[PDB]
């Protein structure tokens, strides 16, 4: 349960957003990527898994996690593969789209709003839940 | 104590690597950046922010810190802005760098070594930030 994740994409202004969820506390990490491709998903896992314990992603399946580069980041990273926040960030990203130029600075302000938002924030229920599991 | 990291550049290749370190765990976050402008570090610094409860940084104060991009970065996200990691990393950068196509990925595979290496018994880095702070949360 506390290295479980669920990983999924949406697309806005042209270009695709991955966001992975942790599921036992809703805390997220959202990059922008250039396009959907097997290479640009192993490097968002592998930059995930760095950061957080990454035991099991939940993926979409598609045609980004079938290729050998997703694979072998995976296998290296030793992650296995086995929208309530999604309107919510959306939202979030319309509410702070003006302020910045980018879209990635506009989904990173958004991750900083969801993550933060407070009885506890979805950070301090990731921290919560794993220091348990420790 | 919790909320303080430290953030350097380093450079490798013609590029610029930002590492920020989370001071009391020594856990890292760190990216290959385009350049090393206050744009970017301002961008840097507010994805920093929104993962890990970031209340101080200590830069070293130079050109990329100075303009109205990052000031407004770090008001907005509720920053105050008040060798020995960075060469252990620059070895497991080399360790792992033929592994790589792209400097961005040896980085990040660097970042996940450095963080999830239990260094005997007893701990990671990334154990000890978790406890840091959920210590300070209760
Ligand atoms: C509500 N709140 N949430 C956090 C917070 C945000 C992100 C995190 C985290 C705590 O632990 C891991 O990642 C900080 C604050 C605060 O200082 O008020
Ligand atoms: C050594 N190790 N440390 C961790 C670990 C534990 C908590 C963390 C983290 C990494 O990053 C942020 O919070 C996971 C493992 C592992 O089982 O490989
Ligand atoms: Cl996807
Ligand atoms: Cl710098």
């Amino acid at each position: 349960s506390p290295g479980i994740w669920q990983l999924d994409c949406t697309h806005l202004e042209g270009k695709v957003i991955l966001v992975a969820v942790h599921v036992a506390s809703g805390y997220i990490e959202a990059e922008v990527i250039p396009a959907e491709t097997g290479q640009e998903t192993a490097y968002f896992l592998l930059k995930l898994a760095g950061r957080w314990p990454v035991k099991t992603v939940h993926t979409d399946n598609g045609s980004n996690f079938t290729g050998a580069t997703v694979r072998a980041a995976c296998d290296w990273a030793g992650i296995k593969q086995e929208e309530s926040m999604n309107k919510e960030l959306k939202k979030i990203i319309g509410q702070v789209r003006d302020q910045a130029e980018h879209l990635k600075t506009a989904v990173q302000m958004a991750v900083f709003i969801h993550n933060h938002k407070r009885g506890y924030s979805a950070g301090e229920r990731i921290v919560d839940i794993i220091a348990t599991d420790i």
